[PDB]
């Protein structure tokens, strides 16, 4: 599918031409940050690069970051963020199904954030990108990995989030077990439709129960301008022992 990497490469494009990262980053705070310090990690690998808001963050905290992600084009435009906010970036492409193929280091951290997971469909994919991650950690290493609440929206909830003030809305045009559609409008008037898997939080941390994973914490975490009861984001914090 040459347009659909085309179609999603227009969104990203999108959402940093409208949303500044000091604000994102004043936004999200710092408590990735915090949990990562308070463990003493040097070495993290961000295996979700995206145009490289998380990584560009790291670097900047002080961590020496391997920066990877599936698309070459996602990549090209993180090592860019980066050399604009005075970081080289480390950058590897790379499929999380056989992450080990290119990169031959262990990490102290990985994270997987900007809810990312939710793009594998198949659950065999989830379980060997999940078994890939855990051998990527040293033996007291810990996986970051972030999702939507989907939960909130599977069990009742029918409205908008906003993200950055009013920037952009995101809206659950369909959802079902195997599949949310998501409509991005940003406040210039793009619209963006995107397909992603509901992960149940419960469904998670199931999984990364199943591949190895010793003891596992998920945080609520509200990211939307307009807050409701429910966290609109959940992050696992997963350790290997
Ligand atoms: N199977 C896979 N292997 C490697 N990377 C993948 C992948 N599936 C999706 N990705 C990548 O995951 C990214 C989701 S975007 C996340 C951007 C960043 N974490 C942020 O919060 O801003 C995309 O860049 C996409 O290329």
């Amino acid at each position: 599918d040459h347009y659909e990497e085309e179609y999603v490469l227009g969104f990203v494009d999108k959402w940093d031409e409208l949303i500044d990262w000091e604000s994102r980053a004043e936004s999200e705070g710092d408590t990735i940050i915090n949990i990562l310090k308070e463990r003493g990690v040097k070495k993290v690998l961000d295996v979700a690069t995206g145009t490289g808001f998380n990584s560009v963050r790291l670097l900047q905290a002080g961590f020496d970051v391997v920066s990877a992600d599936g698309s070459a084009e996602m990549l090209v435009k993180a090592f860019d963020n980066a050399r604009d906010h005075g970081y080289l970036m480390r950058t590897v492409q790379a499929d999380w199904r056989w992450m080990n193929k290119d990169i031959h280091d262990k990490f102290d951290a990985i994270v997987c954030l900007g809810n990312s997971f939710t793009h594998l469909f198949d659950e065999g994919d989830r379980r060997k990108a999940l078994a890939e991650f855990y051998a990527l950690l040293k033996h007291d290493g810990v996986l970051l990995l972030d999702q939507r609440n989907y939960d909130a929206i599977l069990d009742d909830s029918k409205h908008a989030h906003y993200y950055c003030g009013d920037t952009v809305s995101v809206y659950p045009e369909h959802v079902d077990e195997g599949l949310a559609r998501f409509k991005y409008e940003f406040s210039d008037g793009s619209v963006y439709n995107l397909n992603m898997f509901p992960l149940r939080k419960d469904y998670t941390r199931q999984l990364l129960h199943e591949v190895g994973f010793q003891e596992i914490n998920t945080l609520g975490d509200f990211k939307e301008t307009y807050k409701e009861d429910e966290p609109d984001f959940f992050l696992h914090v997963a350790e290997k022992n």
